[PDB]
DNA sequence: ACGCGCTACACTAAAAGGGCCCTTAATTCGATCGACTAAGAAAGGGCCCTTTATCGATCGACTG
């Protein structure tokens, strides 16, 4: 990624490990949380070229998962990671969200 | 092997998405204007009390 291991605790290091793990397993749902500044979103924006990270939280089911009228699958179909920064922010216009 | 079948453009209709924008029906309040709620009000009014008259009762000089 760019980071300095032994600059870094143990633990830090399988959190590390933890981020990465979403790229390399099908299908993993998982929740990070934490302070600003932390360097989150920076692996999933610029250390990989399959993954997407959807800023502002605009999603709709249309764009992300099918748009029926154009009848092409949604974001995630090709992409191996989708991150959903804000989750404040994210919201869906359509009830079934 | 030059006429022939495909591959490109505007109107009409249907779907769906997505602003979206108006609605509304929920909210706050926020005066507010009654609405009492005391606190002291003052007039008024009501109450009390010592005033004169008299009706004895008596106790007086005075008096014959």
């Amino acid at each position: 990624i760019g980071m300095e291991p032994a600059s870094l605790k143990e633990d830090v290091q399988w959190h590390l490990l933890a981020r990465m793990v979403p790229f390399v397993e099908n299908n993993y749902n998982v929740c990070e949380l934490g302070p600003r500044g932390t360097g989150k979103s920076h692996i999933y924006k610029e250390c990989s070229p399959n993954s997407i990270l959807v800023s502002g939280g605009q999603t709709t089911v249309a764009n992300l998962f099918y748009n029926m009228s154009s009848r092409r699958i949604g974001l995630v179909g090709l992409w191996d990671v989708v991150a959903f920064d804000q989750v404040a922010g994210i919201s869906f216009k359509d009830k079934d969200g």
